[PDB]
């Protein structure tokens, strides 16, 4: 209430400080996040998992990750990773508090069945702890206990807070549509497919595909910080030049099958074996 206002205040001063101490770049993200937080502070509880609980979890997590950055190739390997995480935290804040104003209670998921699943399972809540989320999901899509779950957390919990927000669920269900085979799609595209690069930049995809330039049909697919919930495919055309496609709001496996049948997507990461997706 006033606890929230105070924690909002601490957060912004903490970000300004972290900025002094310094794509996706922390120099661009830090002040953007600080500005959004002042707008949030200015515009300002809900039930459990409402705007208040969300802010509390968000601010603790922002704090924890800020300490990790402050206490800092393999140094650059870990700064890059923290930088992606801050990008993710800025996007989540932006989606649930556009212009500082909480919209979590009426936020609309892009895929209709994902929408229905979330609102029927969580009601007005915009955020849920991993354990509850995993359990609720499991009533609809069997999640195997053990290591599968760890890989699934990494895919879904973008902000690495141990909580899944409605935004992260939206991102995940867009990427791995259609709903009826949700986890199966995730398993085929993100666990078992050598074409999958997770988060890359355009430049990194270019760099990666250089060694495949004399092999047209070589391709890869990646996620993008500033375009959460969509794919990009990098591929070698017959000319040997690296092009990028952004697939429509439609299943990735369909785009890849159609591109396999056209001769564009044949060699994931240069490799000869192209997984059967039929
Ligand atoms: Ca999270």
């Amino acid at each position: 209430q006033w606890e929230e206002a105070r924690a909002l205040g601490r957060a912004v001063r903490m970000l300004q400080r972290l900025e002094e101490q310094c794509p996706p770049s922390l120099r661009d993200l830090l002040p953007r996040t600080a500005q959004l937080l002042r707008e949030v502070a200015h515009s300002r509880p809900g039930g459990p998992g409402g705007s208040g609980d969300f802010l509390l979890i968000y601010l603790a997590n922002l704090e924890a990750k800020s300490r990790q950055v402050a206490a800092l190739s393999r140094l650059r390997r870990q700064l890059a990773k923290l930088a992606i995480i801050f990008s993710h935290m800025h996007a989540e804040l932006h989606a649930l508090f556009p212009g500082g104003k909480y919209c979590g209670h009426m936020y609309q998921l892009t895929k209709a069945p994902a929408h229905t699943f979330w609102r029927e399972s969580c009601g007005a809540r915009c955020v849920l702890p991993w354990a509850e989320f995993e359990s609720l999901l499991g009533t609809c899509h069997p999640v195997e206990p053990g290591c599968t779950a760890l890989a699934l957390r990494t895919t879904i919990d973008l902000t690495c807070s141990g909580h899944v927000s409605i935004f992260e669920f939206d991102v995940f269900t867009r990427l791995f549509q259609p709903w009826p085979t949700l986890l199966k799609n995730w398993q085929l595209l993100a666990v078992n497919h050598p074409g999958y690069m997770a988060f890359l930049t355009y430049d990194e995809v270019q760099e990666r595909l250089q060694a495949c330039r004399d092999k047209p049909g070589s391709y890869i697919f990646r996620l993008s910080c500033t375009r959460l919930g969509q794919w990009a495919i990098g591929y070698v055309s017959s000319d040997g030049s690296i092009l990028q496609t952004i697939p429509a709001n439609k299943p990735l496996s369909q785009v890849l099958l159609e591109g396999q049948k056209d001769g564009f997507y044949l060699y994931p990461d240069g490799k000869t074996h192209n997984p059967d997706l039929t």
